[PDB]
């Protein structure tokens, strides 16, 4: 994994967005674009150039499993890298964002350690 990989935050609160966008940077990925729901996610995602999205699971109008699932099934974007946030875990969350294709999870608030940790475990299952 290359460090100018255009990642894409996508979540309900402008602090949260802020605060991931910073953890990116001190690991040393700066090319980060924000989005507030799944639909606003889904017209920048067309624009292309996207590596990564980083989704909340709930937002209103299109949610975390209703944004991946849409990347999922799209010719161009299939294949992207999905890690899905969420507050707290829940079995069948879990498993229905793994069966619809997330690459991995992180309960919030998380710190930079561990994003690095998630980031590197999707990269080695991406063989990326």
């Amino acid at each position: 994994a290359d460090k100018e990989l255009k990642f894409l935050v996508v979540d309900k609160f402008s602090t949260m967005r802020r605060i991931v966008r910073n953890l990116l940077k001190e690991l040393g990925f700066n090319n980060v674009e924000e989005a507030e729901d799944g639909v606003d996610a889904l017209n920048k995602l067309q624009a292309g150039g996207y590596g990564f999205v980083i989704s909340d699971w709930n937002m209103p109008n299109m949610d975390g499993l209703e944004l991946l699932k849409t990347i999922r099934a799209d010719g161009a974007m299939s294949a992207l890298p999905v890690l899905m946030v969420t507050a707290e875990a829940k079995k069948e969350n879990i498993i229905a964002a793994a069966q619809a294709g997330a690459s991995g999870y992180v309960v919030k608030p998380f710190t930079a350690a561990t994003l690095e940790e998630k980031l590197n475990k999707i990269f080695e299952k991406l063989g990326m």
